[PDB]
């Protein structure tokens, strides 16, 4: 199949979030759980100011496009501010957190190998 | 290894294009053949007015998530309009192509399944 999806698409589905990640939420716009797609999966994330995704891993490489606000990558140890209009690669394994120090909120679609987010075991540091 | 693009990051590498998709370009963002990177690739393509990323399939599952202007997507013989903070499912070996109908540039990563663009054989439908 062929499908097209934005925010509104995903209108009827509840934010998701995680005591782990503070102020952050998230959709699932191509995702098996929900779409039958495979092979990739992409979510919808923000994070409003002051929220942090948490330094983690995971066994799947991941890429982040980043769409709105600032905030600042840590690259397993080492920080690096990116902004809209960036795109992010995450190697398998490595440990990552992205933190939000604007006013405005971060916002960003990430992107796995995988069939669903639900395949993708994310372990903290 | 974890890292950071964006247009300006990739200055120095020239655009792609071929005769293949008359008014398309692209660069290579995050890719095997520049970063040593796996797992997943992306790229960013722009459409010309008129341009067409012409019906075409391959067999990894791709992912396209539009930046800016508007399209019409090909969706193996039923069509779309597609615009900026849209995102697209294209499964394995479903036809599909993409035409810039408006008068600005039709903007939009790419991202594969694949460690590296130049893996990836795409076919004329
Ligand atoms: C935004 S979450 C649903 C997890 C994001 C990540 O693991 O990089
Ligand atoms: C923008 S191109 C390098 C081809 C992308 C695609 O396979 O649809
Ligand atoms: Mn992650
Ligand atoms: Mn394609």
């Amino acid at each position: 199949m062929i499908f097209v999806k934005n925010l509104a698409s995903v209108l009827s589905q509840e934010w998701s979030s995680t005591e782990k990640y503070p102020g952050v939420r998230w959709k699932f716009l191509i995702d098996a759980d929900f779409d039958g797609s495979s092979g990739l999966s992409l979510g919808f994330a923000e994070i409003a100011p002051g929220g942090d995704l948490t330094l983690h891993y995971h066994s799947p490489a991941e890429i982040y496009v980043v769409t709105n606000g600032k905030g600042i990558l840590n690259k397993s140890g080492k920080l690096e501010t990116i902004k809209k209009g960036d795109v992010v690669y995450i190697a398998g394994n490595a440990e990552h957190a992205l933190k939000n120090n604007g006013k405005e909120t971060l916002e960003f679609y990430w992107i796995f190998p995988t069939d669903r987010f639900s395949e993708v075991e994310a372990f903290p540091a």
